[PDB]
RNA sequence: UUACUGCGCAGGUGACGA
DNA sequence: TCGTCACCTGAGCAGTAAC
């Protein structure tokens, strides 16, 4: 067993010579740093400030000097290192600094690829398509106790569109609504000016602005987003337009796939290595191997969790390691006991989408038959239901319409809900110009809420998933018809879990940011989910209907106190019975905030239960990427030469980086998606220092299945329920705290079991 | 807004300290 | 009020759906 990862160890001296002295007020620090400038380096840390001396001459520095120890304390040497990294590559030029980033000077992937499937235009040379490297000082333990600092090299594109926007509008490209950028950017200045209204003389017109309303042509670029690339290369080139795409996916992809960028690794470490790092100019540092994890010895660096279980009943026989093939064979977790058999569900679309839209809940009820062997039971008999009926409600409305489409929904749903009876649920059917209206005159949004009130939870669906052809078709069923039993109180699948104590609460948050625009101020709201120990089986709980980011704190301790008394009352504890809480979010809470939540949760159970807690946090965007070299990878397709997932460590791998931080590897080679794909990168799970609860490995397991406890998707989610329903929840719950004649009164009671969120 | 995955760009934000 | 280490969020395009 060997992990490889994508960091050098870097030698280090045992000692380092440093000059300190008490500076309180950290506003001093920066104008210092610019008078010792060239001959030391300078570092705040706890109300005092360090001087390494990296260059002989003056001027000269007063306080104590003290032996400041690299094992002890890396944190010195490691600040250092970011600039001397930057220092050792003085024909690299610093694009941002901590971590320092820099550029290929060569390579140019849009130029190589116009080559390789030998398009050519004019213009195509100003879109720029640059590798990006940054390299990354960071503290790691080989094993517990003990403390190495390790550089690490991740890559990226740099997109970026130079091309004067005069040349954009005379090859007929339509420049209206693309959003803008400043070309020179500026000591601590904003990038974005606006979107594009019209262009005037040498000017251009800018609605939507941070600032001014107008501004040189000279003076403004094209972000350098994929929208504006696609918008504009497209108008260029097309139909060729997608040969260039494959050929720039395959420059790419010699910079990303597990072997090209393991290779590039390997490439910039010999280059880091040809020469020592002057940390000093009497003392050296000097990059070594490339860092592993491993079990080698004295280290315990990595393991690999078991395949996850998705469960189909109480006891346990019925599992699959798919939830789509248990799904087909046992039908849903809770067939036993759901008591709604008969649901009708009302469908609201444009009523030009007649025949398209019967087509789809032809399928979708009845099934796609055994040609389509994704979705070919339909969702009644998949379920294991007696039928579903429609109540069909046509809306007078089409797709140019943009100003009046919200209110010809609801005219519609209300009026046809007045005679009809009660309905269960709700299907409605979008034009694709309506999906990403804004929310005062958004049919999504405004559907949403109407149902929502009255108790009705919907699944909605925009009309090119409609008109998909039968192989896509298949593959959005199952997940439409996963989300809707769901939405309709249902429990498709469970993961497996063998309680080791009397209870666990898993209760996790999210976060949501919402704006009319990118210039508007932008509103933050927050939702909290729950996941429940059960017997075998961990469990969906309640969810919020809470929404503000203000006293998101005391939210969270109100939700978990409220919960805690419950499952006393309900599983009634006996005394010496222990007692677990976990909490997730993607952002660490304050120490203020743990020992608040501790004691509250501590003195609500008593002290007649033993309380364990944790408080975990998880990552996307860190520096850290696994690689395993065993990995052979798969048939891009059954049956080629191209393989997928070169490289890329098993699904349930974990690797220790340091006491309380683990590397959680997600994406198989099974889940990669394609020949091009790159090299995955883990999940970061770290532990808050003053946790009760230490296992961190269990905690990186538990995340772990609760990415396969989705009920959005028969895939697994990026990142576990706990937090991505409670940031689906604080998306709706926010955008529809705008949206007039909205009430929440229903979530706690007609919605109170219907997972109205997916 | 069936989703998953990936990526680009943009905005900044979080925690810890004194 | 600021240093320091760290990485989050939203929008949108494109390819593919775990023996
Ligand atoms: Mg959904």
């Amino acid at each position: 067993r060997q992990l490889v990862s994508n960091g050098f160890e870097v030698n280090l001296p045992d000692q380092v010579e440093v000059i300190v002295r008490d500076l309180p007020d950290p506003s001093k620090v920066k104008e210092e740093r610019t008078r010792l400038m060239g001959y030391w380096f300078v570092h705040w840390f706890d109300g005092k400030l360090f001087h390494l001396r990296i260059k002989a001459g003056g001027p000269n520095v007063d306080g104590e000097h003290r032996a400041i120890r690299t094992a002890e304390h890396p944190w010195l040497l490691r600040a250092r290192l970011d600039d001397a990294l930057e220092e050792a590559l003085p024909k690299y030029a610093a694009v941002k600094k901590r971590p320092f980033t820099f550029l290929a000077q060569k390579d140019e992937l849009i130029d190589a690829a116009a080559t390789a499937a030998g398009l050519s235009h004019r213009l195509l040379n100003s879109f720029k398509v640059i590798p990006r490297f940054a390299l990354s000082p960071k503290i790691y333990e080989p094993v517990d106790g003990t403390t190495r600092v390790g550089v690490f090299v991740t890559i990226g594109m740099r997109y970026d569109i130079e091309a004067s926007l005069r040349d954009l509008l005379e090859a007929g490209i339509d420049l209206r609504g693309m959003y803008v950028v400043r070309r020179k950017r500026q000591p601590g200045e904003r990038g974005l000016l606006g979107r594009v209204r019209a262009i005037s003389d040498d000017m251009v017109q800018l609605f939507e602005e941070t600032d001014l309303a107008s501004v040189n042509v000279n003076d403004a670029k094209l972000e350098g987003s994929k929208e504006n690339f696609t918008r504009c290369l497209s108008a260029l080139l097309g139909h060729n337009y997608k040969k260039l795409l494959n050929a720039l996916d395959d420059q790419e992809a010699g910079y990303r796939t597990g072997p090209r960028f393991d290779d590039a690794v390997r490439r910039m470490g010999e280059f880091l290595a040809k020469k020592p790092i002057r940390l000093a100019d009497n003392i050296n540092a000097q990059v070594g191997d490339r860092i592993v994890f491993s079990n080698e010895g004295q280290a315990r660096n990595v393991r690999l969790a078991p395949k996850v279980e998705y469960v189909f009943d109480r006891t346990g026989a019925k599992s699959a390691e798919y939830a789509w093939r248990g799904l087909s064979q046992f039908g849903p977790f809770d067939r036993p006991s759901f008591a709604n058999r008969s649901p009708r569900i009302l469908v609201v679309y444009p009523s030009s989408t007649q025949g398209k839209v019967e087509n789809f809940l032809s399928a979708f009820r009845d099934g796609m038959g055994s040609n389509y062997s994704g979705f070919s039971k339909g969702f009644v008999d998949l379920m294991g239901l007696t039928k579903v009926e429609f109540v069909m409600c046509p809306v007078e409305v089409s797709s140019a319409d943009r100003n009046g489409a919200h209110t010809k929904y609801n005219s519609a749903i209300e009026d046809k809900l007045a005679g009809a009876g009660e309905v269960h649920a709700g299907i409605v059917v979008l034009f694709e110009d309506h999906a990403r209206l804004p929310d005062d005159r958004n049919p999504y949004i405004h559907t949403k809420s109407l149902l929502l009130t009255l108790g009705v939870p919907t699944q909605q669906v925009r009309m090119p998933t409609v008109l998909l052809e039968p192989k896509s078709l298949q593959y959005t069923l199952q997940n439409f018809s996963i989300a809707t039993y769901a939405k309709l109180n249902g429990t498709p699948w469970t993961v497996n879990h063998d309680k080791a104590i009397n209870d666990e609460l898993v209760v996790g948050m999210g976060l949501a940011e919402l704006s009319g625009s990118r210039t508007e101020k932008r509103q933050r709201f927050v939702g909290i989910t729950t996941v429940f120990a059960g017997d075998g089986s961990y469990l969906l709980g309640n969810v919020s209907k809470e929404c503000e980011y203000e006293g998101y704190s005391d939210a969270i301790r109100e939700s978990m106190t409220g919960i805690l008394r419950e499952l006393k009352k309900r599983n009634n504890w006996r005394p010496g019975d222990t007692v677990r809480v976990v909490f997730h979010a993607h952002r660490p809470l304050k120490r203020v905030d743990v020992a608040s939540i501790v004691f509250e949760c501590t003195r609500e159970i008593g002290s007649d239960q033993n309380i364990q807690m944790a408080f975990v946090t998880v990552s996307h965007d860190h520096p850290f990427v696994l690689i395993d070299r065993s990995e052979r990878g798969l048939e891009a397709y059954k049956g080629s030469t191209a393989r997928k997932g070169v490289f890329a460590p098993p699904r349930g791998a974990i690797s220790r980086v340091g006491r309380l931080t683990r590397l959680l590897a997600v994406n198989s080679p099974q889940l990669i998606k394609r020949a091009n794909t790159p090299l995955p990168t883990p999940l970061l799970v770290s532990l808050h220092p003053d946790s009760t609860f230490k296992d961190v490995d269990y905690l990186a397991e538990q995340a772990l299945k609760f990415t396969s406890l989705s009920w959005r998707s028969t895939l697994p989610a990026a990142t576990p329920v706990t937090i991505f329903y409670s940031e689906r929840i604080a998306e709706l719950l926010g955008r529809l705290k705008s949206i007039p004649n909205w009430s929440s009164a229903n979530l706690n009671i007609k919605l109170k079991w219907s997972r109205w969120f997916l």
